[PDB]
């Protein structure tokens, strides 16, 4: 039983650019489905391989067919397209949905002129990208394998999110919340998993016009940031501000309405100007004009408001789900689980003992999920696994061959394998920013110490220094720390958590370490931490013991290894080209210590 799950449409790029004006140069360029195209391959229940097409084609959140990733996934498992039993697509645009979607459109309080325009666009998206026919054509043009209808199973988007979380959570019977920007028809659902069987409580299912995630997205656009690429900047800005009273939160009274059964709805959900309608309504709530919106204290006030909406709405949803079932082990998946601040708050302030958000809570995870969903259904007992390190590895010979292609630009020494960790630790004792390239490429949006820039957080000026050594760093972004699992409770206020290996939860820094791990903390006194063990990342675990024995510092800064708007480096080619395009001191890539000439 070989099952491959994927996500992408080659024509989705073209169609949104034309129909909705969402073009490659627009701030709305990441705001259409198919973003975070990828492949994930299960052989006999072991998740053998996975990587996002953004890492291969080097184009961020690429909506493309994941051709290079599917190539690589098959190569890793040493098979071809024809050995795969079922392909899993992480969207389920069936005829039944399209039947309901038109029927829905027909039945709506709208001038029929807007109705023709909408139904016709949905047609262009249907025929162009979404439909089972477009899919089979799209696959067949790109792989060269002609995909038998038999071998293609489309998974409901939200169900694909669910399948990702279950694969990595460790749990059995669990409650769950999926809350993403938009699915086929829903924007969020809740239910439970009991003794293998998923059950959606349809009573909580929120429609796509009442989208909590896309409200935050509109807010991100409002403040001159890229919606669907820069929402953390809002979360980030909520750090420098005080939350209003919930009765004093303009967005929580004139935009969002809390309904019984943990439901909610939005003013201007049915306005046929689309979502851009909220732009002037936001000016009418926050003094907004053309010399105040992209300002700081403005950005901060809004941010706090938006962040509180997020905290407020999701809190309601989960309260409801509390009575709806007995279970207190929660799976939170979908893109609103990217709000790591909010994730901690749900855990601590609500009745769920355990809350598991995976490194694939976002759409990148729906490629893994799509495959997992089909497998479990095929009674294929799934080998439990916690590892995000699912992408391309590189040998000692492939790195040495790449560094020789750059003899003119960099020098390098090849250290003995088990001395590297200790030599990098000695460097890291200084005001030194490091490139760290080891093991298989990590999956999802956060770098978890295989394609990382590392640095010593103990020096007070290190924040300013990292941002200066790696020019081309994207602003409004705080630095996150790595720590060994054992030092987590000592250094951070963990509450109900004993470990956070994916940077999915934020935690307050205890006062006795605030000067020691400064660079890896926000002004909120918060760190989006990655716990590390000899089991999860032995080389990374080892680095920390060497670094900590020398400095008595328990944490290293771990920030994504990339320039602005470029995705995380995948190849060693990628790593060196980045190292040279930055003022980073050194690059430790496998057993090699690269320096510049
Ligand atoms: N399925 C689909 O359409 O893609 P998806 O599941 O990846 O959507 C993620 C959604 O979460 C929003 N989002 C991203 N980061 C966020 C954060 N920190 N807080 C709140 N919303 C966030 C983001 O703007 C987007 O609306
Ligand atoms: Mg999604």
């Amino acid at each position: 039983m070989i099952i491959l799950g994927y996500n992408g449409f080659s024509q989705i790029a073209e169609l949104f650019g034309r129909l909705y004006g969402y073009t490659a140069d627009s701030v709305d360029r990441h705001s259409f489905l198919g973003h975070d195209a990828a492949a994930a391959l299960f052989v006999d229940g072991e998740l053998v391989a996975a990587v996002e097409e953004e890492r291969m084609n080097r184009q961020k959140k690429t909506t493309a067919f994941p051709a290079n990733a599917m190539r690589w996934c098959l190569e890793q498992a040493g098979i071809s397209y024809e050995d795969v039993d079922y392909y899993a697509f992480g969207w389920n645009f069936t005829a039944e949905f399209a039947d309901a979607a038109i029927t829905g459109l027909a039945s709506a309080p709208i001038p029929p002129e807007y109705k023709f325009q909408a139904i016709g666009s949905f047609g262009e998206l249907w025929n162009g990208a979404l439909g089972r026919t477009a899919l089979i054509e799209d696959f067949t043009r790109h792989t060269g394998y002609a995909l038998p209808d038999e071998k293609l199973i489309t998974v409901p988007h939200h169900r694909a999110h669910l399948a990702c979380g279950r694969t990595f959570s460790g749990l059995g019977d669990a409650a769950f919340l999926i809350n993403d920007g938009q699915a086929e028809a829903d924007s969020a659902i809740m239910g439970e998993v009991r003794d293998g069987k998923v059950e959606v409580f349809e009573r909580f299912t929120i429609d796509a016009k009442n989208s909590l995630a896309q409200l935050f997205a509109n807010i991100t656009r409002y403040l001159g940031f890229t919606p669907n690429n820069d929402e953390y900047k809002v979360m980030g800005l909520a750090g420098f501000g005080k939350a209003p009273d919930e009765q004093d939160n303009p967005l929580l009274t004139k935009v969002v309405t809390l309904e019984e059964g943990g439901r909610y709805s939005l003013a201007l959900a049915n306005d046929p100007r689309g979502p851009r309608a909220y732009d002037p309504l936001f000016d009418e709530l926050f003094d907004g004009n053309d010399d105040n919106r992209q300002e700081f204290d403005f950005r901060v006030r809004v941010a706090c408001a938006a962040q509180q909406v997020i905290e407020a709405v999701t809190a309601h949803q989960l309260r409801a789900l509390a009575e709806a079932t007995e279970l207190r082990d929660l799976i939170f998946e979908g893109g609103l689980a990217l709000n790591c601040v909010n994730n901690t708050k749900l855990l601590e302030e609500l009745p769920f003992t355990r809350v598991e958000v995976s490194f694939g809570a976002s759409d990148p995870g729906v490629s893994i999920g799509a495959a997992a969903h089909v497998a479990r259904e095929k009674s294929v007992a799934l080998t439990p696994t916690e590892s995000p390190y699912l992408g391309p590895e590189f040998g000692e010979d492939e790195i040495r061959a790449t560094l020789e292609e750059y003899t003119s630009s960099v020098t390098w020494e090849q250290l003995p394998s088990d001395e590297v960790v200790g030599k990098t630790a000695e460097l890291l004792t200084g005001k030194t920013v490091i490139g760290w390239f080891q093991g298989r490429t990590e999956y999802g949006p956060r770098a978890l110490g295989n394609r990382s820039i590392l640095a010593n957080p103990s020096y007070a000026d290190m924040k300013d220094v990292i941002n200066n050594r790696v020019k081309h760093r994207e602003p409004f972004r705080p630095f996150a720390p790595i720590v060994l699992e054992e030092n987590a409770a000592r250094v951070f206020e963990m509450g109900r958590k004993e470990r956070s290996p994916y940077m999915t939860f934020v935690f307050p820094v205890r006062p006795e370490y605030t000067e020691k791990i400064a660079a890896a903390t926000h002004v909120d006194a918060t760190s989006r931490i990655q716990t590390v063990t000899e089991d999860s990342n032995p080389r990374l675990a080892a680095l920390l013991r060497e670094f900590t024995s020398r400095t008595d510092v328990p944490c290293l800064v771990n920030t994504s290894f990339n320039v602005a708007g470029e995705p995380i480096v995948c190849s060693p080619k990628d790593a060196v080209e980045c190292f040279l395009g930055t003022d980073i001191d050194h690059l430790v890539i496998g057993d090699f210590l690269v320096s510049k000439r």
